[PDB]
């Protein structure tokens, strides 16, 4: 895959903006089309027994990269959750991208967290936005809550200007673990954040929280495609910049689009990614 030095990437961004953002439009159009003939299937998502497990009927999890739950007694499709492994920078399956959990999927959600050895949750949505339900509260407001065989206890809450951090411990009663939730809270009902700096800080801090060597970082918003893809791309590209002082947004995005549908869902989001990376490059840190 063809990466470009930071200095060239910065000039490339100026070019994508020019001529009424003509370059951004052709880029994203290319992204929108790039899997159209691959017949990537999602039969499980579409199976009538999993229907109520999906937040949106047209947002599916591709079969080849879906996260599978261990089967349950009783049960055939008890392995299904609307969630996919997604690659990160130099590390396959660095993330799980999933929808905002439904009440009917709370057990599954926490079971996946257990079975995957996930230690970090990144939540990029409020429970309700502009009066619309985006996600259900899958964690205890206080003290403990049991979700099937997993007992979740809220240990601490830290509220920051643009995000909140919650520390849980979770116990499997089939028979411990720390799970930390980074919840970005400052998000407009329409469009992308006006300023990238708050988002950059959230990405930096939530990303550093990833301890070796634990399971994939779970990233979700509402549908688990738009803001979720945006986060995955920014996080990955930042890591690539720190490592090699090179960037490749379009190539990386086309790649992860094979892993879950609609990752980075809108052209506005695609543009935001570049604005965010530009400000990261201008603001720091070494070898630019």
């Amino acid at each position: 895959m063809e990466a470009i030095p930071v200095k060239q990437f910065v000039k490339h961004i100026g070019e994508l903006y020019s001529n009424n953002q003509h370059g951004f439009s052709e880029d994203f159009e290319e992204v929108q089309r790039c899997t159209a003939d691959m017949n990537i299937t999602a039969e499980h998502s579409n199976h009538p027994e999993n229907k109520h497990k999906n937040r949106y009927i047209n947002i599916l999890a591709y079969d080849h990269s879906r996260v599978k739950l261990r089967p349950l007694p009783g049960s055939k499709h008890s392995d299904y959750i609307n969630a996919n492994y997604v690659d990160g920078y130099n590390k396959a399956k660095a993330y799980i991208a999933t929808q905002g959990p439904l009440k009917s999927t709370f057990e599954d959600f926490w079971r996946m967290i257990w079975e995957q050895n996930t230690g970090i949750i990144v939540m990029i949505t409020n429970l309700v936005e502009k009066g619309r339900r985006k996600c259900d509260q899958y964690w205890p407001t206080e003290n403990s809550e049991e979700y099937g065989n997993i007992i979740v206890t809220l240990k601490s809450t830290k509220i920051h200007a643009c995000y909140t951090v919650r520390r849980f411990s979770i116990r499997n009663t089939k028979v411990e673990r720390v799970v930390i939730q980074y919840h970005y809270t400052q998000w407009p009902d329409m469009g992308v954040p006006e300023y990238a700096l708050p988002v950059l800080t959230f990405v930096r801090r939530s990303s550093a929280a990833r301890m070796p060597e634990t399971g994939p970082v779970l990233v979700h918003c509402s549908a688990g495609v738009g803001r979720t893809g945006t986060y995955i791309v920014i996080d990955s590209m930042l890591q690539q910049i720190k490592d090699k002082s090179t960037v490749n947004v379009l190539g990386f995005l086309k790649h992860i689009r094979t892993q879950r549908n609609y990752l980075v869902q809108t052209e506005e989001q695609y543009i935001f990614i570049h604005d965010a990376l530009l400000e990261a490059i201008l603001g720091k840190e070494t070898e630019v």
